[PDB]
Formats: C-alpha cells, structure tokens, sequence
C-alpha cells in the first residue's frame, strides 16, 4: 500500500497472508474453511496466515493453516487477467472470533464513489521496493467506469473496475495482489493488477466480485 496508514493489529480480522516461505499474496476469509484471493496468486504449497498484523513476529492470534486445494476460474486468462480470482480451501477450519472473522460477498455490485478500505502487506513505495511488517491501509473510492477505460484504454473487461487517486501518491502495489477491497462491509473487489503503483492517472484494477457471488457459492457448495 503506498500513501495508506498502519492498520492497528486485528482491526481487518478477515484479511489473510498467503505464505510460501515469505509473504506473497493477501486474500480474504469469507467462510470458517474458505478463502478467497486473485488467480494469478496461485502456486502449490501454499499457507494461510490468520489474525496476523506484524507477519514477521509471532504476537499471538496467528493461526497458520495449509490450503487442502486452490481453485483458479476455469475462464480465468493470464494475459489479460480477466476473472483473476481464486478459491482456496483450507485443510481445517479457523477458529473465528473477533480478530479472526470473514467479510459478507455482496448481494449488489457497488457505485462509483463508494468509498472503501483496501489493506495488505505489499510494497509501500511507488518507485522502489520497501516491504512492511504490519498490515497497512488505504480509504480509496470506486471510479466511474468512463474513467476506468480513458486510463487503461481496451484494457478493462465487465468483471473489473478501477478504483483510486488519478492524481497518484495513494494505491495498492505488488504485495496487496490477492487482498481485499471492502465497501460498506461487503467484499467488493480482489486487488489484482495496474501500471506501477501510485502513478497519476493509473489507478489500481480490481475483480469485481458482484460478477462472481453464484459461481463462489455454488463452487464452494460442490467442494
Ligand atoms: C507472485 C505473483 C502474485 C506476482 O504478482 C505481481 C507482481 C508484480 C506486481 C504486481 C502488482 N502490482 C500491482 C499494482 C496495482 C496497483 N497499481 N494498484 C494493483 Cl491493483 C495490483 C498489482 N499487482 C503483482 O500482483
Ligand atoms: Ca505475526
Ligand atoms: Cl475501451
């Protein structure tokens, strides 16, 4: 996160860490034994890191659990990273509480406007890599869609929405890929890809996740 704030440990107790030895994604529970993230994220041996704030230290809430299968969309495109999202399942279920808990899906898709709370342990310089101990976050809005196709022209499908600053200095960066993108307590969006980080007139691409709540349900219901 670039230009955002230290979270303070707990206070998104459904954002998660992807972790391969080293942190390399985020991702979001929304269920005891489910987690959702961005397809491009995926590789094998992957584990999941609850109620984590500094993801170098061990204070306490850490609850650490293997993904038993990972499940990209089957329409999912690398090139284009059209539905960049994924499933994940874990091996047991997490015990919630409050610094543990899972986010709603949405039942509607949000506005342009809405304002809403991006959070992640990903690169916080635009130009540079600085990585972070603790969680970070950012109160970034929805563009409206005109905006989202005048900066990244022929690029941007029905399943993705912008969301940001055009005048740069605040975004999501390599690191919050995977993460969550929450708007009025609903998971509105998966931090999935954009031109650099913070840059003017590039704002940050997300999944909308409104396009995918039928698939998500009845992909978890068959698993
Ligand atoms: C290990 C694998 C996940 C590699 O993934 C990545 C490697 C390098 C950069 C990114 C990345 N940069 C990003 C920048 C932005 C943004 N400008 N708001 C966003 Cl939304 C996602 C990004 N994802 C990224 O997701
Ligand atoms: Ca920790
Ligand atoms: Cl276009």
């Amino acid at each position: 996160i670039v230009g955002g704030y230290t979270c303070g440990a707990n206070t998104v107790p459904y954002q998660v860490s992807l972790n391969s030895g080293y942190h390399f994604c985020g991702g979001s529970l929304i269920n005891s034994q489910w987690v959702v993230s961005a397809a491009h994220c995926y590789k094998s041996g992957i584990q999941v890191r609850l109620g984590e704030d500094n993801i170098n230290v061990v204070e306490g809430n850490e609850q650490f659990i293997s993904a038993s299968k990972s499940i990209v969309h089957p329409s999912y495109n690398s090139n284009t990273l059209n539905n960049d999202i994924m499933l994940i399942k874990l091996k047991s279920a997490a015990s919630l509480n409050s610094r543990v808990a899972s986010i709603s899906l949405p039942t509607s898709c949000a506005s342009a406007g809405t304002q809403c709370l991006i959070s992640g342990w990903g690169n916080t310089k635009s130009s540079g890599t600085s990585y972070p101990d603790v969680l970070k976050c950012l109160k970034a809005p929805i563009l409206s869609d005109s905006s989202c196709k005048s900066a990244y022209p022929g690029q941007i499908t029905s399943n993705m929405f912008c969301a940001g600053y055009l005048e740069g200095g605040k975004d999501s960066c390599q690191g919050d890929s995977g993460g969550p993108v929450v708007c009025s307590g609903k998971l509105q969006g998966i931090v999935s890809w954009g031109s650099g980080c913070a840059q003017k007139n590039k704002p940050g691409v997300y999944t909308k996740v409104c396009n995918y709540v039928s698939w998500i349900k009845q992909t978890i219901a068959s698993n």
